């Protein structure tokens, strides 16, 4: 390929990262923010400054990859580090979880990296006999009270019962813990919000005008010290609830302390912030792909299920073809994380799909995730929803471009690597959920709306089998 200089500026010091922040939240948003420069500099590959900038950040200057070919070379450990950019160009203070560097933030050649992702490892395998009956429980309780909720106000907001169900679920599945049990009664979702706020509000619009939002939550941090008791109470269910966990961080030889804050983090941030985003996104997807497509996923799951005798296992859904597919086009159509960073650690080659482009040792890297998954010269009808997509033996070969969990689906997270650690996990509940929608469910329609992280989704009819 010919070698090309990488087009785009960084504008006048402050004053060409604000604009470009501007951009960002306010006057084009991230997907127009990403394409309009696509379609200027007729690359997919640039120069481009990402917030937060100001005071938070010290350098906002990345060099963006937007294709599916160029992408990948974030997934490259031996040519990218992975240190302290887990949400981009500045890091939340270590104030806010315990003064550690939690895990998600080490690079692979950090020892501690190998011993807490091994830890999550445990977490997850040992879970694997509750996952099934907590789900199932769980979120039938959030039917019965969105049913409820759709008879008393004609609609029922699925975000608003969803967040209590997904950490109840967790508490119950991981730490086998019902929250109700606990002092932190019903409060968790409150509490872990009001702390992921203090550590991403500098990536975030909460949809107020610039004129508040720039000087409250995108130019300064906020204080660690005001979310500190509601982390406190956070961390004390942890550290009494995690106890056969934490026998396993003791045999890895990690701290008590340090396995709880990290146990905490990967609960209530990876895994309840992600599912946060995950699951409303796919109630919408599944909800605007229409009657038809819902019928047959009703089809589908039922009959899996009274072939498997009426048991849901494992095994069960390996032959639920369009449920995996539609979970599949879920997290293609609409990675729940879009923005992964990775700092060239040599200088680098990377390709895309017409020119080649070098880079230097140091340079901060950036991918937006769903330009490298919806790219059309990977897929086709890229931008269309299409629920059977990943159906068949050729399908299946188009998973290794999907990349939701910081790598390619067809690969497996390592203490090695920085792919997500729930991957696994992941795909499983989001599969679990839609088996759980369509066994009660002929078809559903939905009302949408924006929400800071994801969507904000209410069903207005719930059609029972
Ligand atoms: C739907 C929910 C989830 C989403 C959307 C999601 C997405 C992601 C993404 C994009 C990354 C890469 C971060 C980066 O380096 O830029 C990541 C990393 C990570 N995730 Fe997940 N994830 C989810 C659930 C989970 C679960 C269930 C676990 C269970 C323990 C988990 C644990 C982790 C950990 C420990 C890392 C850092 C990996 C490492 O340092 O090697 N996440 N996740
Ligand atoms: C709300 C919690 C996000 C899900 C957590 C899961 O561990 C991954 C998060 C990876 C990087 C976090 C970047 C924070 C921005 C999240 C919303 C905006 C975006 O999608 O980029």
């Amino acid at each position: 390929l010919p070698i090309r200089n990488i087009p785009g500026n960084y504008g006048l010091p402050i004053v060409g990262p604000i604009k470009d922040r501007w951009d960002y939240f306010y006057d084009q948003g991230a997907e127009e923010f990403f394409k309009s420069r696509i379609r200027k500099y007729n690359s997919t590959v640039y120069r481009v400054n990402m917030p937060p900038g100001a005071f938070i950040a010290e350098n906002p200057q990345v060099v963006a990859l937007l294709d599916g070919k160029s992408f990948p070379v974030l997934f490259d450990v031996d040519k990218v580090e992975k240190k302290d950019l887990f949400t981009g160009t500045y890091m939340p203070s270590t104030e806010l979880t315990g003064g550690y560097r939690i895990l998600s933030y080490l690079d692979p050649s950090e020892p501690k990296h190998e011993k807490l992702k091994n830890l999550l490892f445990f977490l997850l395998k040992s879970s694997r006999n509750r996952i099934f009956p907590e789900f199932q429980a769980t979120y039938s309780e959030l039917f019965d009270s969105l049913e409820k909720e759709l008879s008393l106000k004609g609609k029922a907001d699925f975000g608003g019962s969803s967040d209590g169900t997904a950490f109840n679920f967790l508490a119950r599945a991981f730490y086998g813990t019902n929250p109700a049990d606990t002092k932190l009664k019903a409060d968790a979702p409150g509490l872990i919000t009001k702390w992921v706020l203090f550590n991403l509000h500098p990536l975030l619009s909460i949809g107020l005008p610039r004129v508040i939002e720039e000087p409250l939550i995108h130019t300064f941090s906020l204080p660690p010290a005001l979310v500190k008791s509601d982390y406190q109470r956070l961390y004390e269910f942890f550290l009494e609830s995690a106890g056969e966990i934490l026998v396993e961080a003791d045999k890895l030889g990690i701290s008590r302390e340090e396995a709880t804050h990290n146990l905490l983090f990967a609960t209530c941030f990876n895994t309840w912030g992600g599912m946060k985003i995950l699951f409303p996104n796919m109630v919408k997807r599944i909800g605007r792909a229409g009657h038809q497509v819902h019928n047959r996923l009703a089809e589908e799951i039922r009959s899996v299920i009274k072939s498997n005798g009426g048991e849901l296992t494992m095994g069960a859904i390996e032959k639920m073809e369009l449920t995996k597919s539609v979970v599949y086009e879920c997290l293609r159509f609409e990675p729940p994380v879009t923005a992964q960073y990775g700092r060239a650690k040599k200088d680098l080659v990377i390709e895309s799909h017409d020119a080649a482009f070098k880079v230097k040792a140091g340079e901060m890297l950036y991918g937006y995730q769903p330009l490298a998954t919806r790219d059309p010269k990977i897929f086709d009808r890229a931008d269309e929803f299409v629920p059977e997509r990943f159906v068949g033996e050729e399908g299946e070969k188009l998973l290794r471009h999907v990349l939701w969990s910081n790598g390619p689906e067809t690969e497996t997270p390592t203490v090695g690597n920085k792919q997500c650690a729930g991957k696994d996990f992941v795909v499983l509940v989001a599969r679990l959920f839609v088996i759980e929608i369509f066994r009660r469910y002929d078809s559903f329609d939905i009302e949408v709306g924006t929400s800071p992280l994801g969507s904000s989704v209410n069903f207005s009819s719930l059609r029972k089998a």
